[PDB]
Formats: structure tokens, sequence, C-alpha cells
């Protein structure tokens, strides 16, 4: 036989009934289904990273890297989905699967030196070159819908956006699965791409939950939100304490 | 979410062709079917937990408990199969899955200090052994005609080693079912526990003339065990299919 080896493994078992506590992934529609989200996985390997390292994930700074997306998981009405995560033996390597089936791959590890910095908004060489017309939250999720991204409420965190999706504020509801699907919604805002694109490709993902708590404000209605910047140049998006780097998407 | 953890995995992709190590398994087939033998399950997940400790599996004596096999795995015409083994975080559980789906529970552990006492014990002859195992559905092929000779009740006999634990452990299975009264096609759904003690395997093993290996088997019905070289079968329960 040929053995594959893993030095640990978790089963998540998301089930999107109304009591749930992931009943929120019934909000993220995509072309009429109900997909779990790529940050959702990222979300399992954390968990399961930070149960290998007997750490809490709040408290677990975390790089995920060449992070490839093999398929799309259904979420049904009714019934129960496990993702499995495997860690690799002796490596950073991680597989996320459903029934057997490859859904994820990519390496994961802790970061050892977090360097706040990281998530320094970066900035152009001039301010901007036309006037910016920042989009309300219900005109973000027209354009959004338009296009087959749907979005019900526990997904729409973008409260304002500029006319050229490069920059926003995103609500922070202590969910880390539904923010950083907004900052991946604001890399799709100002692509000119028609359709559907799904991610498919992360270069590199860096999380540091301390720079994160520093980075959040709160508004007078007692709303907590982090400013997220989008540059489609520098292929990278950051948002409190996530930096998100090589995003690609594809046609689905 | 409901969260479960495991404190290590394994994935065994076994392919029966030809080419492969593992060609000796297409010799295994019951109804008509190949199937994977539940002690093919015994196997890889003894390997498992010798991977967990940094072991080969003939420096881990090996107890098996609560064992419970909950579907049968027929191997597609492709000759491939996956087989994962969990073992639980923080327990001696373990898990088998086929494409997710549960194939095997139960528990083991490594069996500190063995005690080699548990082992402590006109016929059949190998032909007419395997034509009354087929006339009731159990078709071995010759990888798996471990049984050199029986007693007229089945309740004795000579096992061959030729060093596959899969198939020896089976043919212990195969002595089991030969004796009993009951004729028809059983497969094994709960063991209560399973010893291995490769120290004593090698000693219990003796050369015939030939120069083959072999290992004396013992069936005992007031007991429900059957023991054979280092290994100690306890409380096998089959049904029908």
């Amino acid at each position: 036989s040929e053995n594959l080896y893993f030095q640990s493994a978790a089963i998540y078992n998301i089930d999107t009934s109304s009591e749930s506590p992931d009943h929120y992934l019934v909000d993220h529609t995509l072309d009429g289904r109900v997909l779990f989200p790529a940050t959702g996985y990222l979300s399992i390997v954390w968990k399961t990273l930070a149960r290998a390292l007997g750490l809490g994930v709040e408290q677990l700074p975390v790089v995920f890297e060449d992070v490839v997306l093999h398929q799309a998981t259904i979420l049904p009405k009714t019934g129960t989905v496990s993702l499995e995560v495997r860690l690799l033996e002796a490596s950073r390597a991680f597989e996320v699967s459903e029934n057997g089936n490859l859904v994820v791959s990519g390496k994961v590890y802790q970061w050892d030196d977090p360097d706040p910095r990281l998530f320094d908004h970066p900035e152009s060489p001039t301010p901007n070159p036309t006037e910016p017309l920042f989009l309300a939250q219900a005109e973000v999720y027209k354009e959004l819908r338009l296009r087959g991204y749907d979005y019900g409420p526990h997904f729409q965190g973008i409260l304002e956006a500029s006319l050229e999706g490069d920059s926003g504020r995103l609500l922070w509801k202590d969910n880390w699965v539904s923010f950083m699907d907004t900052m991946l919604q604001m890399s799709i805002l100002g692509s000119a791409k028609h359709g559907l694109y799904l991610p498919t490709r992360v270069t590199a993902i860096h999380i540091d939950p301390a720079t994160h708590r520093q980075k959040l404000y709160t508004l007078q209605d007692k709303a907590q939100v982090a400013d997220v910047v989008v540059s489609r140049w520098l292929r990278v998006t950051v948002a409190g304490g996530v930096h998100i780097s090589g995003l690609h998407t594809e046609s689905a």
C-alpha cells in the first residue's frame, strides 16, 4: 500500500439549522446555491492547528500559504456536512476533505514573530486621482447581487465602500468567517470581470488577533468596525489583523 | 459545529493489481466478491498505532478491544480502495472509514508487559478443508489457504506462516468458521478482544521438514476463544451475509 500519515486530524460537523451556531452560513449564496465559504475552511484549519498546539484560536497568530480550493461544498437545507481537516506528518501541509474528496490543500503554521506593520494599509504614490464617492451598504450588496453574489444579512459586513472598490469599512461581530468573507467581497467588488468568479487559490494569509483588536474601532451606535484597503495591483487586501495576498478567482 | 478531534491519522491506499504488494488480497473472496478482510483492518490500525509510537509492528505487542465492523468493504473493479484510520484524541478509540463512511470502530492500545501464558494451549487435509469452506460460500484462493490440517470437528489444526499477519489471522477466523454447527455464510461483526504479541509468535512458530513455518491453532467453544501463534482472539461474533 501507499501510506499517508497525519500528525493530527479533526472533523467539523456543520449544521445550518435555525438554532445552530452555524445558521449564519445560510446567508452565503452564490449563483443560487449555499456554498461553504473559503474563509470557513480557513477557520476550521486554524481551529485544528490550535488544537494541535493546545492554544485558543484567539491567541494563535497564524499563516496560511499556497491555499488551493479544489471544489465547492454545498450546504443542503436539511442534514449536516462533515469536513475533515488533516495535518500532514512532520509537515506544515494540511488537507480538508468531505466524504474523502479533497476540498482544500495548503500549508498552515503558527506565526512566531507577528509583525503589526504587515497590517498597515498600502498607500499609492499619489492620492486618489478621481473624486471618491462612497457607496452605502445597500448599494454595495445590490451590485454584488446583480452579479450573482447573494449575501444575506449575516454576510453583509461591508457598511461602506469606495466607488472603485479599493477602500471601505467592514463590520466586526466576533465572526472570523464572515469578516474575512467581506474582505474577499471587497476584492471582488472592484473587479471588471463579468459573472460569478470564485476563489481557487490564495498565496498567503496572515492573521494576528492582537493587532486585529487594536485596529477595531467603535461607531456611535456601538458597532465595531475595521477599515479595509484593496490593492489589485499589489494583489493585497488588508483589514484589521488580516492580510490576504495573491487571491485568485476563476469562472464558476 | 460539533467538533471531533484525533491524535493521529493515516490513509492506506490499497491496490490489488498484480504489480502491487497487496495483490494477495484478491484471494479473499466471499459470495463471489473480493472482500477486504476484517484482519486487514486490524493490520492497518496496528500500523497506525505503531506510527504514533515510533515503532514497527513487530516491536508492538497490541490489544484490540470492543471491535465493531459496521459494513463490508467490497473492492471495486479498479481493484483499489482508500482506507483511513483515525486515533481519537486522548483515548484508545479508533475509527476506520472509507469515503467518510464508518467501517470499523473499537479500541486499540500498546500491550505493556505481554504475558505469554495467554497463548498457552484421522484429520482433514488442506484440500478437504477448503472444499468444505467453498461449499458454504467462503472462496479462498492460494494466498488465504493457510490451514494445512484440521481436526474432523474443526477445533484444532496447523496454520502456515508466510510472513503475512492478515492472512494468518484470517485463517484463525476460518478455523472458527469450520467447526461451527451453523453452516451458512457469516461475516464478523464484533470481536471482544484480540491480543497479539510478536515475540511469543516467533517462539510458537515451528518448521516442518519441507522448511514451511507453522503454528498450532486451538478453538474453544466453551471459552469463545481461538488461539494460534502469538494471536489470541476472544468473543468473535459473526452474522449472516
